[PDB]
């Protein structure tokens, strides 16, 4: 058996936009994301699937049933977010020098919190309190994340930006967003600190910058192709994290971390290790060096950025294979997240419904890399597979959990494993077709079914271990019987 520390917790992660809607009174039309996925031109271009989030799994209304299943599954931790748009659906008065590039301080005080409170949607706040109270009543440890991609529409009209009009609300391209996000985070900690165990400011900030302004075929708003603006968005998202960290800490003593989209960079050949290091610098270290060490390029240290992190949330799905080139490195198709769907990679490893390669060793790589560089504790905040049939997920689950065990054995302080996700949900531009749940959702009835992987996870969580009887699942799904 592979046993975990007695304090180690198994659980799940979930996002508001992806899981909340689907039940009466739940629709939130007030985000960039809602506008984006409903846009007729985006649908005609195939940038978004045409599936609509309001037809989703209905956590807003059915949370007790989600929690009942998690409780029966033995889960002991959950990571969820509040949707900013639900709490502040309406424009706040303009505050503050918008032309100023750096935001080094956003003042928080009781009077300001009380004034913000006057603008908050009380029905939404109360409803989140009811959800989170129910969660805590299952004995679940609670990580509250402030931001998981959609912005209030009054801060970002993504169709205007897509069209190249920068005269309106421009999301992360504006320091106004940075300012308001810091205030929003402090406010949420002020209101919910009694229920929360740990905080994260944001989820996968690198995806917001990278897919929103470079990987524009992905269908991530605002889909405006610009290297320069991608950089501007990331610079702002970095100071927004630091100002949110300071804001939460002005009202709470609890740990504040961040959750990031990771890949394990792997060499095509034994001559490509320099490519790996470059890829890690360019996708990972530049960002964390900024919020941990204060190191940014203008190369300088910003005292207002340094030390703004207590823990690191690792989201890991697959590797990225890279090779050294004249001008630096390139990633290779046919491996990692760039494979055909339901096939095999160029390495002969099976791929998921999303075309993502089976590569659990990469999770050990990422955990140990972060540990060795920063020595901050971690949670695995996402790990999962698109697999409606459940053919690969039993192996995927056990294999990746084993690698977390290996990482802990090697010395890394990893305090939990949160699967993505408890139930199927709205997978952004791909819609409902990509099914990541331990529980399968029938979207017509909102009914939840247990995939056999859910029974496997119950064995792991309830025993706090990969037990002897399921250790054979620490292996690659047999490829012969799968499509290839
Ligand atoms: C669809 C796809 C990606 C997204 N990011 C934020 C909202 C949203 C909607
Ligand atoms: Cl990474
Ligand atoms: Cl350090
Ligand atoms: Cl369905």
């Amino acid at each position: 058996m592979y046993s975990f520390p007695n304090s180690f917790r198994f659980g799940w992660s979930q996002a508001g936009f992806q899981s909340e809607m689907g039940t009466p009174g739940s629709e939130d039309p007030n985000t960039d994301g809602y506008k984006w996925v409903h846009d007729p031109e985006n649908m005609a271009a195939g940038l978004v699937s045409g599936d609509l989030p309001e037809n989703g799994p209905g956590y807003w209304g059915n949370y007790k049933t989600f929690h009942d299943n998690a409780q029966k599954m033995g889960l002991k931790i959950a990571r969820l977010n509040v949707e900013w748009s639900r709490i502040f659906p309406n424009p706040l008065p303009r505050p503050f020098d918008e032309s100023k590039q750096d935001v080094t301080e956003v003042e928080i005080n009781e009077n300001e919190l009380k004034r913000l409170d006057e603008y908050a949607n009380k029905d939404a706040l109360n409803h989140y309190r009811e959800i989170f109270k129910d969660l805590k009543s299952r004995g679940l440890y609670f990580i509250l994340n402030m931001y998981h991609w959609p912005l209030p529409l009054w801060l970002h009209d993504p169709i205007r930006v897509r069209r190249g009009d920068f005269t309106g609300p421009s999301g992360w391209l504006s320091t106004r967003t940075v300012y308001e996000f810091a205030r929003f985070s402090a406010y949420i900690a002020w209101k919910f600190d009694d229920l929360v165990d740990e905080y994260s400011t944001m989820n996968e900030p690198n995806v917001v910058g990278g897919l929103g302004y470079v990987g524009v075929k992905s269908g991530f708003p605002p889909g405006y192709l610009s290297f320069e603006l991608s950089r501007r968005a990331m610079y702002n998202i970095i100071q927004a994290h630091a100002r949110a960290y300071d804001g939460i800490k002005s009202v709470s003593k609890k740990p504040v971390g961040i959750i990031y989209a990771n890949s394990s960079f792997q060499p095509l050949t034994d001559k490509d290790m320099e490519a790996v290091e470059m890829a890690e610098n360019d996708n990972r270290w530049w960002f964390f060096d900024a919020i941990i060490r204060g190191e940014i390029t203008r190369k300088i240290v910003r005292d207002d950025l340094k030390g703004r992190l207590d823990w690191i949330g690792v989201n890991y799905y697959t590797r990225t294979v890279v090779k050294r080139t004249e001008k630096g490195y390139v990633s290779l198709g046919g491996y990692g997240h760039g494979c055909e769907r339901n096939s095999v990679s160029l390495a002969g490893l099976p791929t998921s419904d999303f075309g993502w390669e089976f590569f659990p060793e990469g999770l050990y790589d990422v955990l140990t890399k972060y540990w060795n560089r920063y020595h901050l504790y971690m949670y695995v905040t996402e790990n999962g597979i698109a697999d409606d049939a459940d053919y690969q997920r039993p192996y995927y689950l056990v294999s990746h959990v084993y690698q977390v065990h290996r990482a802990i054995n090697s010395g890394a302080d990893v305090r939990g494993y949160l699967h993505w996700s408890l139930a199927d949900n709205y997978e952004w531009a791909s819609g409902f077709s990509m099914r990541f749940g331990l529980l399968k959702v029938d979207y017509n009835t909102k009914r939840l079914y247990w995939r056999p992987s859910a029974l496997v996870y119950r064995e792991i969580a309830t025993n706090g271990a990969i037990t002897d009887e399921i250790e054979h699942l620490n292996s690659v799904p047999p490829v012969k019987p799968l499509r290839h």
